């Protein structure tokens, strides 16, 4: 990573964190954070780094370099390379390739992350690979939260930990996660729960409805 | 975190401190304690890296965030924004959102933390969670202090840790914790060490209680 | 805590390692030089962190409050706070609340620290923590030095093991604690071991006590 | 190690992280990613380091050596050394066995890393060894891609699991394994699922294949 | 302790470090290089740190106590303390109090090791210790060197194990040790490896020794 | 050891690692990279520090002394040490005691190594070492290269790792390895491998070799 800004290589920590994050979580949604924690000021040498190191769920780091590759078309698109001797004051234009790591050098990226003004490939990278990342988390969750009901014995405080664990790894804007809350949670509880938090306006927090059904 | 203030990452051991943290003990309230501890000097983005790196206890988290809009919605009803373009020697306002680190990038957050005079975001968000910590923890206790009762054999010593604990996670001000030292811890034990505590004087320190019900 | 003299955060492994000590040893002597091991340049911020992470022991930890206390209001006995507008050049003088970093901030603290003369809270208020947890340790110590006594097979070795581990958690002052050495060790040696030291002059050391009764 | 340019002598924790990656995952094509992301910024002395601390596995690094000697060869071809006195300003032309680390010294070889233009030596002996670590994962691949055929029963997650798994570790330019994937991932499926993919356009994304054969 | 002279706390690890070697070899003579090891660069305070937090063993932590203040005694004697000012540029003379920690501040004990001339007091304490420690380890071993005598059946690598391991424990000054090793080594040997290594000349080294009897 | 040129502590972490290293794998070759590694920059102080902190195995670091002597002895034969008093801009010669770290203080170790010219004593006592534990791997292999014979049923590969291995002990310049590998290794293979590699040219290697005999 670089901190301040001077380089620094990847901790051995940091790496075996990451591995055994996904030796023991897979892609439970907060792989992610982790992921996005664990390479703070990383470089895309950096980010290419733990990605490679991944053993095991090779179908999914497919699928991610996939993703990346269709926001690397999409850069370059946006960002046509041009033709030309590179000044000597001056940098290139990174390409999505460049900025994915796989076709520039560590000091390239970090040329391109100190220079003023700052060209950020590695948070443009991290961005890349988080998009693809989500597609996994998404795809991997077997449920979805139209199926997370309440059951006749369930404390509500458990089922309120099954809904928002399994919205988490949801594909939905926060408008349309913000429906689900308003509609799904009250909608899908038992009838006993149901109609206690029913009898609550219908404007009241989550501490409210779980304080009025801790009983129940 | 900003140490001594050069900005640095929030380390592998530090995230993973927090994570076991709420893996072995849930929310008991000395978590809070480690959680300033291990967010010293925390920006929000390391303080949301924190959040979101839980895994499960999901009600809670949601919990949390509805606590923290409402702090945010508060700061941003004493602290409205203004229109205008923001000056080459100043930095703007921040929103409720941007202390939550939602809406504002970490140079940003670097900006209002070390500027002069300093706008602590860090500190301000911190506060935010930690209430929306202590409504769970509070919330999350099954007992009341009321039904700390000492057993007919129990030893004072196992008592007054079971008042004291069950105290540490109450909704009370310092003075309404200071009335359920000075009336309950007495008038809830055993008649026997109950008897032995009051011929003491109704003001003596718990030193002087616990050495008095030791044999008995 | 405060290096050479730049602040620094409670490091994750001195706060993992000072909750592993009250863990596995409770409140045994060595736990206090341990404690201020891992607080060696602390701040109250960092000791308060300290005490409070504690789960369990609340009994004690109540204790260490009401030991603090007394201390603090000793304080404001002799260093009354003077009623002003604090100077450009000056900062305002600690209370005792200030020194427990309950009413003071980690700047004011780290002001108080590093301004010459210095005036060192953190060592002050360490001071008030060890003195209210040799109050717990010596509490908690079910036996005393009097009834340490030689068993008629235990190695020599063995009962001096007992008696300077008993004798650390009692409250004496040096010359008590000599006494008790010169007096009660020998006093209390079982018979065929007592008679042997006894022939030593009665001015010997340990070496020559303990070299003494290997055989028997 | 040199970091920002400080010489640095590889860490306790790099050397057990690499030693205990052979132990574990023997020549596992992820071992690569790891030697390179626990070598960045190593002199040919610390590469060097990791391959001798390297316990067992010796007929696969004896077979690195030779590989080693190859390139060494070609590059002293290429780049041959003169005959002439080493002016004061200047340093020596270096040969394969000076990158090797088995003729150079640690300062040289910080001599040739840091002068301007930089002489890479670390960068250079690293791609000969990760040259010769593929001949070895290859080697030790037991399984052709070829031979990667989806049983009855597999869920298509499963299939494609083994199949980039196996394709890791094939020899074969970028264009060759563009063309395996393309070719055999869906000419290697089970009836059903196979024809399902074939439903699809034949240009479709593996995220479009693997949510195909979801149900199936 | 301090390093390059910039003054640092004993760290969590080293702590860790010595706790646990005491806990796991109780006196063997290795501990003693590793107290050395894991005191470098000690201060009196930091040497005072790792004796207090040894729990049990307290017969040798007391003899320990007074070997050092047989050392410290004779340090007052050699070195009065004279009365009188302590001028401005000066500090004042060490005694053995301040020399063992117990009667100096680490202000002091910085200011005597970093003063022009070094005043090592950090080095001085530290030879108390391990002369202490010794007479601890030897009066701890219970075997002589006199009494390790070859089985009849012991491969003579294991009889030389147990020569230099309890020799390494033996009070004697090199000569002595090295009389031991030219006279009792092969007196002490059993009869049939005794003979063969009679026939090397009386000047033959440990490895022509070894190799000599091990197929006997 | 000393960093980039300031002088550091001999860290917890390498002492622990060393120490394990000695306790897990006795005296396996690859001992000794991790020795070298453990030790990169290490003073003689470090350098006996990492020896003395060696229990048991005792026989061997006696013969490891005995080396080191031999060396030093050798050194001062060459380097005979000059009667006169040491002017002030200069410090004395190094004696054989001096580089092992008996009879010479850190600091003049450190004055010799960072002097202009370097006198790098603990790369040369680090030599010492290295010579004295090749004597001992070596004299604790129990097997002879010439020993390692390919079972009629053992696959080629694992032959090859114990030919290495073996191989990797002895005593024995490069060009004899050399000659033990293009004789020794196909000679002693079993018939079937044997005649399979006999066809292939006698200048072939491991590689083909290995893939040679992997069917059979
Ligand atoms: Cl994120
Ligand atoms: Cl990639
Ligand atoms: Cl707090
Ligand atoms: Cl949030
Ligand atoms: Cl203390
Ligand atoms: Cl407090
Ligand atoms: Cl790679
Ligand atoms: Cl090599
Ligand atoms: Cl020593
Ligand atoms: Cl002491
Ligand atoms: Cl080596
Ligand atoms: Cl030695």
């Amino acid at each position: 990573p670089i901190v301040q800004m001077v380089h620094q290589a990847i901790s051995p920590r940091t790496l075996n964190a990451w591995v055994k994050v996904v030796e023991e979580k897979a892609f439970s949604p907060e792989v992610i954070p982790m992921f996005s924690a664990l390479s703070e000021g990383a470089t895309p040498q950096d980010l290419n780094t733990m990605l490679n190191t991944v053993g095991g769920h090779q179908a999914a780091m497919q699928m991610l370099k996939e993703t990346i590759n269709e926001e690397a078309a999409e850069w370059d698109r946006l960002h046509p390379v041009h033709a030309g001797p590179i000044a000597p004051g001056q940098m290139r234009e990174p390409r999505g390739s460049d900025i994915a790591g796989t076709t520039s050098t560590l000091q390239e990226q970090i040329g391109w992350m100190t220079h003023n003004p700052p060209i950020p490939v590695g948070e443009i990278y991290k961005r890349w690979i988080i998009l693809g990342l989500n597609k996994i988390v998404r795809m991997y969750s077997p449920t979805s939260i139209l199926d997370i009901r309440q059951g006749p014995k369930e404390p509500f405080r458990d089922y309120v930990d099954r809904f928002y664990k399994t919205l988490r790894a949801e594909q939905a804007s926060q408008e349309v996660k913000n429906w689900m809350t308003e509609t799904l949670l009250v909608q899908n509880a038992n009838p006993d729960c149901k109609t206690i938090l029913k009898a609550l306006g219908p404007g009241a927090k989550l501490e409210e409805m779980m304080t009025a059904c801790q009983g129940v």
